[PDB]
């Protein structure tokens, strides 16, 4: 019984999805429309983008000038969607007018600014959706800037597939969105050439997810092998290099077993855990990008089932850019980058020193590479085709969500070699069996994961550990979440247990689990309110005080001292029938503290007659 929220419209598809870190507002980018929703998923505030009348063909948009073409009921598909955290603001890009952007309030969606004078305002006519995507660049001091990566329609020359646009921190700003750089011959932006459009038929670039980490910004693509297949690549470009001299692009994937996992579907930038930081030998705050990769390197569009989980160290995605860096000048072999360049290219040996943080110079540049970033495998599959990624660290165990395009949501626990990570759990979200979009976020305290399809938003608990109803299956369950909860005998997260600092009252290994011994174990029907001394093993403190529950016969109050309880045997008329020559029962202690039944043993009674 999960929190939902559904589209209005069978039509109007969800797109994107994004969790404000403080203010936990949920913000959901769809077609023609961009939600600000509650925590548990009630609409506050819906901003309305389209449908309007458009064409492709107006170029500028109609917004900008007049237009002769006819124009058809278009619908907006919403490409881009990030929180500008400093200043308060939502960037919202959709697919009309040339791919115009919006800013807008945080708190009630109303528009700051819509920036459509400039050729380079509008981002991208591509109304495919998972084709683009941004990163905003901005330190204490800066006025800031945008990275934005995106599938350009064929249209090499309206729109660069990559680029840096200005993101000033004043909404008003003259400058809102205009190119980093803007020179005759040198501008902050990468273009499509035509003659790769011309080799291969609809060529065009899609950008899966990016990232900063350091000093660098990151793109993951995918995009057809110029001489189908296709190659997917991670894009690194130093933060601040407005030339874009920084480029550098080599394939990445994974592989296990024999079996190559090199297309990929979704990723995701978190932190390693303690096993995968052993693992990789790295810190516990560096940072590991996360990805889904589908089998081979074929068929983008109907992908088999067969798919990965792997992560790549960023520490080791920057150590192979560099040494492909220093071999490149060097003077060994070429730039390797045909799509980009169009030929052969030389690397040029030269007196450079190159550091982790080597911006470039404008000599071996766009890099390229042929030799791929191999990343640690996770997780396989051959059933059923994993879609998203998402994940965090809990008490130094790495947990990642992997959705499936069958509308499930896999738990599983990272470690490295051997043979790890492992699903402990699988979630059905979406009943009726639908893909599970890339976009997942937390909410603030990590309680919900945020998870979307094309026409329902679901908050889907971390953990459900309550489901484990004995101390045995908690603590054998694999859930990092969970532990048992002594006294209120229930399995549940660490903070969720009363007093769980105090000795004993958390239970976190299966060695801990209290256990009864009653002495003695058995006594005649004869032999009527006999006195029991109980001893409970691993127990806290008890002094709070013990009831005794014999079945569903009695309840007696326990004498206390220490983990000790002594317990009256039931009186005449409350000892049991006997079938067989004994009769079973169970011996439970109840707390007075919590008022819960939290242990019990076997205890027998006896007819010698
Ligand atoms: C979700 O939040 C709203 C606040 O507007 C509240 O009225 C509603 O009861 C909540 N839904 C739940 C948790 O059932
Ligand atoms: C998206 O754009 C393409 C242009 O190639 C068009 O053919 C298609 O009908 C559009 N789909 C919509 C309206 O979402
Ligand atoms: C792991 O890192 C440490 C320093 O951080 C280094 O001494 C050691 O060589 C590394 N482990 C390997 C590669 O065996
Ligand atoms: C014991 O009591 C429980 C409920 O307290 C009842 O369900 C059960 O039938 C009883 N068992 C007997 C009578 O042996």
């Amino acid at each position: 019984q999960y929190s939902t929220f559904h589209s209005e419209n069978r039509d109007w598809t969800f797109n994107h999805l994004t969790v404000h870190r403080r203010t936990g507002a949920v913000y959901v980018g769809a077609i023609n429309r961009v939600y600000k929703l509650t925590g548990n998923l009630t609409i506050q505030v819906a901003h309305k983008t389209g449908p309007e009348e458009d064409n492709k063909a107006c170029y500028p948009p109609l917004i900008v000038q007049p237009c002769s073409e006819v124009l058809t009921l278009t619908n907006n598909v919403n490409k881009l969607l990030i929180i500008d955290y400093s200043e308060n603001r939502l960037l919202a890009c959709g697919s009309l007018y040339q791919g115009v952007c919006k800013l807008l309030r945080l708190d009630d969606l109303f528009i700051l600014v819509e920036p459509s004078h400039k050729k380079e305002h509008y981002l991208s006519s591509v109304n495919k959706t998972g084709t683009m995507y941004g990163v905003i660049v901005r330190s204490e001091g800066e006025d800031g800037k945008l990275f934005i990566g995106t599938a350009v329609d064929g249209k090499q020359d309206y729109f660069p597939t990559l680029s840096s646009r200005k993101l000033p921190r004043d909404p008003e700003s003259s400058a809102m969105l205009d190119y980093e750089l803007h020179s005759d011959f040198v501008s902050s932006l990468i273009k499509i050439p035509s003659d790769t459009l011309a080799l291969v038929s609809h060529f065009d670039i899609f950008y899966i997810y990016g990232f900063a980490s350091g000093g660098f910004v990151y793109f993951l693509t995918v995009q057809p092998e110029t001489p189908l297949f296709y190659t997917s690549r991670i894009v690194r470009l130093c933060k601040d290099d407005p030339k874009f001299h920084s480029y550098v692009s080599l394939p990445f994937g994974c592989t296990r077993a024999g079996v190559e996992y090199r297309l990929l579907q979704a990723a995701y930038l978190a932190k390693p855990g303690e096993a995968l930081a052993q693992a990789f030998n790295i810190s516990s705050d560096e940072d590991v990008l996360f990805a889904i990769f589908s089998k081979g390197q074929k068929q983008y569009h109907h992908p088999p089932d067969d798919s990965a989980l792997c992560a790549f160290p960023i520490r080791a995605i920057n150590l192979q850019i560099k040494e492909r860096l220093q071999s490149c000048y060097h003077g060994e072999g070429n730039l390797e980058l045909n799509w980009l360049l169009g030929k052969d290219v030389q690397c040029t040996k030269a007196p450079v020193p190159i550091d982790d943080n080597f911006c470039g110079l404008d000599i071996n540049q766009p890099l390229g590479g042929s030799t791929p970033v191999e990343g640690l495998t996770l997780y396989t599959t051959s059933r059923d085709r994993l879609t998203s990624v998402a994940s965090y660290v809990y008490n130094g165990y790495s947990v990642v969500f992997v959705g499936t395009k069958s509308g499930k949501l896999k738990k599983i626990r990272a470690d490295g070699p051997p043979h790890g990570g492992v699903q402990y759990e699988m979630v059905s979200v979406f009943k009726d069996g639908s893909p599970i979009l890339r976009d997942m976020a937390f909410s603030i305290n990590q309680l919900y994961l945020y998870v979307m399809s094309e026409r329902q938003v679901t908050r889907v608990p971390v953990e459900s550990c309550e489901q484990y109803t004995t101390c045995g299956e908690c603590l054998s369950s694999g859930d990092p979440h969970c532990g048992w909860c002594a006294l209120h005998n229930m399995c549940s997260r660490r903070d969720k247990c009363q007093r769980a600092w105090e000795a004993n009252r958390f239970a976190a290994s299966i060695s801990q689990c209290m256990s009864l011994e009653v002495h003695p174990n058995s006594i005649s029907v004869s032999d009527h309110s006999r006195l029991l001394s109980l001893v409970v093993n691993d127990a806290p403190n008890l002094s709070e005080g013990i009831a005794c529950a014999f079945g569903n016969l009695t309840e007696v109050e326990g004498q206390v001292s220490g983990s000790q309880v002594i317990c009256i045997s039931p009186g005449p008329k409350d000892v049991p029938v006997i079938p067989q020559d004994w009769f079973g029962l169970e011996l439970q202690l109840r707390s007075k503290e919590t008022g819960k039944i939290f242990v019990s043993t076997e205890f027998k009674f006896y007819n010698c007659s």
